[PDB]
RNA sequence: GAUCUGAGUCCGGUAGCGCUAGUUUUAGUACUCUGGAAACAGAAUCUACUAAAACAAGGCAAAAUGCCGUGUUUAUCUCGUCAACUUGUUGGCGAGAU
DNA sequence: CAGATCCGCTAGCGCTACCGGACTCAGATCT
DNA sequence: TAGCGGATCTGA
């Protein structure tokens, strides 16, 4: 309808749109798009823990499979008890004397349970001592000549008394050979055949490879290696259908040194270009002939002075290297035969296998696929060669194309690629009228700005469809420096030249935004909130407003900001707290949480002294055995105003508090427990253990949403947790008897039926005020999580400079008067919503 | 100044494979009382060590062996179409609601 | 009963493949 | 990775 520019102020966590009109000069509309920060942390815990979980899993089917076997020869069965047996000594009596078969079983199943690590039997090194793994086992190996993986774990039980920390990390090579050893010894008294030791000592010994991968019913796996490699690298620069061609073929290495050679500028032949029967010779001569080619030696074949030549590549004061073909020359040290070496094809299938398959056995087979000339000898010798990895920016067909045509004319590769005409042609479809928010993930970026791309690329949507085409469009960036920037401009430009509705994009300099600031007056001060930015986002257009066309300035007084805040909807999020709690009940008969105390001897840590002096009956230790706690309670008054009497008793005596003995041969104590206060709020795990005397519950289960009810006139509130919504099919659906149970607590009627349904930061208007919700604090207490939509709750109270914690409650009870549901849109424009009946599914996909 | 190419260093990712640990329970041993006027273990379950087994709730798979589960996108409603393996949720157009 | 105050939340390495960025150098084309 | 889930505790 009328045009404008358009500024936006793109963020970590927020992007602020500002629209100003190209007449009046003046803002129309100003906004802000509040999102949570994208952080690498999530998705690296996220697969930290995928990681994790295999391990485990695959640590369990390994326990799972040795018992088998174990089971197939009758060495242990249901009826047997490992209980009571310990395995050091059993393993330790196996590497020289005969042992029961339940106690094999319980040494085999002990040396399944901990394999040893790899990486380090392959790459040891060591510096002193040190809290590393390849120093620690360089340490362990030292005392392994010596003596077996078991009689030095069994002597250092004798000597500390525990054999479980930091000391106890091994190699599989170790292990491998205390278990043949045991294995040696125990096959004559027990009818072993040489079958099941070879595997035993598989299961022991075999891992999966980092080019195996999972299995391939997994989403992450794949079907091969050659498949696992081809999805790993990139696409031709040039050619988007084509693969990047691996950077040690021959085709690439002579393409490299062909474009040096037209680098070089030679004087008494008066051209700059080098004539083509001598860039031939010189690469036959000089480049198949040394490993690196010296310019030197290329001064001897081109018969003239070094000081003559010029442009040659340099890297700061070495000397001028040229490219070389290591291929080449590495099958030229295996194979003197000639049809290899002049075959080019067949070197660049050769660095190809060499690039793609990462085991040497591997290699070997598909240099036999091959069916080449050479003999299955030099076929070895390739396999043992290493150093290709890696691909060329080009792909094979192109480099092939380049240098066929750099033979002959001595132009660099940007002028043959501009005369082979390859035009780049723009990704977006151009028949939406959107713009395509597939781009960003195209481009690769920082997670936080590649979030932050999509957020701007919806906004830039919804200002060109409520306003019109922007006549510019004005962007900054916070993170990513001008990289990621022009990046954006790529795409916005690319995407308005394909739907020829050109629309101008440009970014405003910093130095340039930094002397607009400055000039006249804009006051930047703590707790400003998101108006903050959208205020930049205005002064951005702002400054596009000086450079192509400051009195009476709207961007001055706009109390019309919007915000809008992203709403999470996505389900099957972190459920609970990965820590597990023992309960313990009181005398009165409430059930009480056990809280551990740790770090006893810590200057820095005092609460030791501060739970005896508020209640010792708290701690366990008083109600029973109460004679170390009198003991400890002696040193603990004994000091007085030392914060932590423990650490200073600890160094008096020089070594720590040990538990009450008349033999004084008691154990020392690291950590003591105490009486926690009681929780409602649980999810038992007690189940998990069987025969449990005390009930085991994990703590802080998550909030999916909550659905508000009004029945004869007080409001009710329903908790939806992220345990009750479970996944079939494509979609995630809650549990029905769950949401049920749910309502029973909370008693709503059945006739009642529910206002809204709220999702974190979601809008919610109580008793006339409007905040977001952060989620339900207390699903018994009946509040819930808010914050004011301007500004954060904490920057308001900073600037209000009070006492109370930053963190407003609210109170769904029979008080309340009204509660409403609110959504805004992108954009900002805030409305009252209608609601569904009652969501039970939501899609995946 | 910005694309392209390739030599390096230095950061950041995305996936994969493993290591030792951590929380908890059960069992055992130590230690704590008790008969003990003797043998024996009755309690206590605090403090340590060792083992096995459970670690986001769970869901698949059949053991001819293995896989998924903490991220990424997402304002709400009606409207006639079109899928989903055919009821309520989702591809797309319209329309409301500050 | 309504805020305020108090209190916890798994962890370190150790490799691998391929993608990206900044830099600095030697030369291309575009603006 | 500093916000979230909660329990206590004073007013009473």
């Amino acid at each position: 309808k009328r045009n404008y520019i358009l500024g936006l102020a793109i963020g970590i966590t927020s992007v602020g749109y500002g629209i100003i009109d190209y007449e009046t000069r003046d803002v129309i509309d100003a906004g802000v798009r509040l999102f949570k920060e994208a952080n690498v942390e999530n998705n690296e815990g996220r697969r930290s823990k995928r990681g994790a979980r295999r391990l485990k899993r695959r640590r369990r089917h390994r326990i799972q499979r040795v018992k088998k076997l174990l089971f197939d020869y009758n060495l242990l069965t249901d009826h047997s008890e490992l209980s009571g047996i310990n395995p050091y000594e059993a393993r330790v009596k196996g590497l020289s004397q005969k042992l029961s078969e339940e106690e094999f079983s319980a040494a085999l199943l002990h040396l399944a349970k901990r394999r040893g690590v790899h990486n380090v039997n392959e790459v040891e090194e060591d510096t002193g001592n040190e809290l590393s793994t390849k120093e620690q086992i360089s340490r362990n190996s030292k005392a392994l000549e010596e003596k077996y993986v078991a009689e030095l774990q069994l002597e250092r039980l004798k000597k500390d008394g525990e054999v479980r920390g930091s000391i106890n990390r091994f190699k599989t090579s170790d292990y491998v050979k205390e278990a043949k050893q045991l294995l040696k010894v125990q096959k004559a008294y027990h009818q072993l055949d040489q079958s099941f030791i070879d595997t035993y000592i598989d299961l022991l010994e075999t891992r999966r490879t980092y080019y195996e991968g999972p299995g391939e019913g997994s989403p992450f796996g794949w079907k091969d290696i050659k498949e696992w490699y081809e999805m790993l690298m990139g696409h031709c620069t040039y050619f988007p259908e084509e693969l990047r061609s691996v950077k040690y073929a021959y085709n690439a290495d002579l393409y490299n040194a062909l474009n040096d050679l037209n680098n070089l500028v030679i004087t008494r032949d008066e051209n700059e270009k080098l004539e083509y029967y001598e860039k031939f010779q010189i690469i036959e001569n000089v480049f198949k002939q040394k490993k690196k080619p010296t310019l030197k030696q290329i001064a001897k074949e081109i018969l003239v002075n070094e000081e003559d030549i010029k442009g040659y590549r340099v890297t700061s004061t070495g000397k001028p290297e040229f490219t070389n073909l290591k291929v080449y020359h590495d099958i030229k040290d295996i194979t003197a035969r000639k049809e290899i070496i002049e075959n080019a094809e067949l070197l660049d299938q050769i660095a190809k296998i060499l690039t793609i398959y990462q085991s040497s056995e591997d290699i070997q087979e598909e240099l036999t696929n091959l069916n080449s000339e050479l003999t299955q000898e030099e076929i070895e010798q390739i396999s043992n060669l290493k150093g290709y990895t890696g691909t060329h920016n080009l792909s094979l067909k192109a480099i092939n194309l380049i240098l066929d045509e750099l033979w002959h004319t001595n132009d660099n590769q940007i002028a043959i690629f501009n005369r082979l005409k390859l035009v780049p042609k723009k990704v977006d479809l151009s028949q939406q009228k959107e713009i395509p928010t597939t781009l960003v993930d195209d481009f690769i970026l920082s997670p936080v700005v590649k979030r932050s791309f999509i957020q701007s690329i919806k906004v830039i949507n919804a200002i060109i469809k409520k306003y019109g085409l922007p006549n510019d469009i004005i962007i900054e960036l916070a993170r990513g420096g001008s990289y990621a920037t022009r990046g954006l401009m790529n795409l916005l430009r690319s995407y308005f030249r394909v739907n020829n509705l050109d629309v101008k994009v440009k970014s405003i300099n910093g130095g340039f935004t930094s002397f607009l600031r400055r000039k006249w007056k804009f006051k930047k001060e703590r707790n400003k909130g998101y108006k903050h930015h959208a205020e930049d986002a205005l002064i951005i257009a702002n400054a596009d407003f000086i450079f192509k066309e400051h009195q009476i300035k709207h961007i001055k007084d706009f109390k019309d900001y919007k915000y809008s805040h992203r709403v999470d909807k996505k389900p099957n999020r972190e459920l609970i707290n990965d820590t597990l709690y023992s309960t313990r009940k009181d005398d009165k008969g409430n059930t009480l949480i056990v809280n551990n105390l740790n770090g006893l001897y810590d200057k820095d840590n005092d609460k030791l002294k501060k739970l005896i002096n508020k209640s010792p009956e708290k701690l366990l230790m008083y109600h029973h055995d109460p004679q170390t706690y009198q003991k400890l309670k002696l040193i603990m008054e004994q000091y007085g105003d030392e914060k932590n009497p423990l650490y200073k008793y600890y160094e008096e005596t020089g070594n720590y508090l040990t538990k009450y003995s008349k033999k004084d041969n008691g154990p020392v104590i690291k950590k003591i427990k105490y009486y926690g206060n009681k929780l409602n709020a649980h999810l038992d795990i007690t189940d998990d253990y069987p025969n449990s005397r005390n009930k085991v519950v994990k703590l802080s289960l998550k909030p999916y949403r909550f659905d508000v009810y009004l029945d004869n006139g007080v409001y009710k509130f329903v908790t939806v947790k992220n345990l009750d919504v479970i996944k079939k099919e494509n979609y995630y659906e809650v549990n029905s008897k769950c949401y049920e149970e749910a309502k029973k607590l909370k008693k709503i009627s059945n006739q009642a039926e529910f206002i809204a349904s709220f999702y974190n930061n979601d809008l919610i208007k109580i008793n006339g005020e409007l905040y977001r919700v952060i989620g339900v604090n207390n699903d018994l207490l009946n509040r819930i999580e808010v914050n004011m939509i301007d500004i954060t709750y904490r920057e308001y109270l900073e600037n209000m400079n009070d006492k109370r914690p930053p963190r407003i409650i609210k109170t769904i009870a029979s008080k309340t008067q009204s509660i409403k549901k609110y959504s805004t849109d992108i954009l900002g424009n805030l409305y009252e919503v209608k609601s569904k009946k009652h969501p039970q599914i939501i899609k995946k996909g």
